[PDB]
């Protein structure tokens, strides 16, 4: 009569049933296909839900759904605002690497700042477990002929190259079976480069991709063709680099950006990879546009934090993704809206690290440009309507010494320039347990395939700004309609024990 007794869960259930106290399979299929806008909505689905969520056994045997089970469903995997069908790998995985968005880390060794902070294998472990696929090892000479990793010329803690590798070996495929790219930033002496080469082949072993693939000769292989393998990125012999090492760079030869060009008469190759500071990438996306998109169809593009970000702060990755850029390196060790939109995007596709870019970005001859949209398959404007109905059991350990929270839900649309919007509810004074808002927002999203819906919850405070409580980012095409519950993740991406936001989602054309 407290934890339960969700006024709005009653308000939505009676709506369903009508005048009955339970949901007939017939009535349910109506709720599912009409409210829940379910394409599967038919007797069979409606029955799976009853058998998979109905608490009352009798009401389950007599093929019905009670308010208890109606709730048990809404709070469940199936009730979630994030398409449960997407919690599994479900996209084409036979496209070239340049047709995927690779989950990328920057200065992975770092656990904190870029100047005096610690470096730890824990950093590579934690990143790999967040499904990160492209790691970064800044290699340098170490005492007694053993290379070390650390952010050169700073007081950042140093760690052993070998240790870092053992760590990568163990956790590389815990969260995904898909290929991990080890970006090497070499500074070691030739004798220590030889050491690096010996540890790579010795520690990594068969997991390492030492030789090219037969048949792959005109374009990068696929995540499938490289499953459970690791490839190395770095400089490759143009003649200060040991053959032992260079022979290991096969599909990710580090090159300097020499300009775009299109398939018409020679340019960068599918095995070569340019890199860009967030600033430069933003410059080229403005000056070149689809010149860059086309460019990323064939080759991989690695983006990386500006240098002025010693605080290990991050950049919004969306604008980079919109330009086809695949290896957008962010400081995973830093909580913030940026890493939020980052992992959120990557929870998609079973959270396997690789995410197939929209078809218009895999078109070598595409004329798409995120900063100056034209007409094309990309322009397919919808209209999202989100009813921030009722949040429940919102965190409150942020202020250990007990009192009460002042909640407010911010809903923001992340996407192409035009679609980049945001809204928010009124603060519900002192109530994090059963806050009610019943407020609907409305967004117009011209280019949905590049959009992500972010539900964020704050703690209004005139003391120290509106404190962060929890949030959840859902990629547009992964958003479910009707009545759903949004499960709030913590500041570290760790889904809170039982913190959610009940909402009603709608998408019209
Ligand atoms: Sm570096
Ligand atoms: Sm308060």
């Amino acid at each position: 009569k407290m934890l339960t007794q969700r006024a709005e869960i009653d308000r939505a259930f009676e709506e369903a049933a009508g005048s009955a106290e339970t949901l007939s399979v017939e009535r349910l299929v109506t709720f599912l296909q009409h409210q829940q806008r379910e394409e599967e909505a038919g007797p069979a689905l409606a029955l799976s839900l009853i058998e998979r969520y109905e608490p009352s056994e009798t009401a389950k045997a007599q093929r019905q759904m009670t308010k208890d089970g109606f709730l048990m469903y809404l709070l469940s995997a199936d009730g979630n605002a994030f398409s449960l069908a997407h919690r599994r790998v479900y996209q084409d995985m036979d496209q070239p690497l340049s047709h995927y968005l690779v989950s990328s880390s920057h200065n992975t060794y770092l656990l904190e700042d870029q100047l005096t902070g610690p470096s730890s294998t824990e950093a590579y472990i934690r990143a790999l477990c967040k499904g990160c696929r492209c790691l970064e090892l800044d290699c340098w000479d170490g005492p007694n002929q053993e290379p070390i990793i650390y952010h050169g010329y700073t007081f950042t803690s140093k760690i052993l190259f070998c240790d870092v590798l053992r760590a990568i070996r163990d956790y590389a495929f815990k969260a995904s079976p898909y290929p991990v790219i080890l970006s090497l930033e070499n500074h070691c002496s030739l004798e220590q480069q030889r050491v690096m080469a010996r540890h790579l082949r010795a520690i990594l072993g068969p997991i390492l991709l030492d030789q090219p693939l037969d048949g792959v000769t005109t374009s990068l292989p696929s995540p499938e063709q490289l499953k459970g393998k690791i490839l190395l990125k770095g400089k490759k012999l143009g003649g200060k680099l040991v053959p032992e090492l260079s022979d290991m760079i096969i599909y990710c030869k580090s090159v300097h950006f020499g300009g775009f060009s299109s398939p018409g008469t020679s340019g960068q190759a599918f095995y070569e990879m340019a890199s860009f500071s967030e600033s430069r990438a933003l410059r080229l996306l403005q000056e070149s546009g689809n010149g860059f998109v086309r460019h990323n169809v064939s080759c991989l593009s690695r983006i990386y934090p500006a240098g002025w970000r010693t605080d290990s702060s991050n950049y919004s990755p969306v604008e980079m993704w919109n330009g086809g850029c695949q290896i957008v390196a962010l400081n995973f060790q830093t909580p913030g809206p940026e890493m939020d939109v980052y992992l959120g995007c990557f929870q998609d596709n079973g959270g396997c690290g690789y995410v197939l870019k929209p078809a218009f970005l895999r078109d070598p001859n595409t004329t798409f440009n995120s900063r100056a949209l034209t007409q094309g398959p990309w322009w397919r404007p919808e209209r999202l309507r989100v009813r921030i109905i009722s949040g429940q059991q919102l965190p409150k350990v942020n202020k250990n010494k007990n009192s009460i929270v002042d909640p407010k839900v911010i809903v923001e649309i992340h996407g192409v320039g035009r679609d980049t919007g945001s809204r928010q509810t009124a603060v519900i004074t002192n109530n994090g347990f059963n806050p009610r808002w019943d407020m609907e927002f409305e967004f117009e999203v011209t280019v949905p395939d590049l959009a992500l819906v972010r539900f964020m919850v704050e703690d209004y405070d005139s003391s120290s700004k509106n404190d962060f409580i929890g949030q959840s980012t859902i990629p547009w095409n992964s958003l479910k309609q009707g009545y759903r519950h949004v499960h709030l993740l913590s500041k570290n991406g760790d889904q809170h024990p039982s913190a959610t936001l009940f909402v009603k989602i709608s998408i019209q054309d």
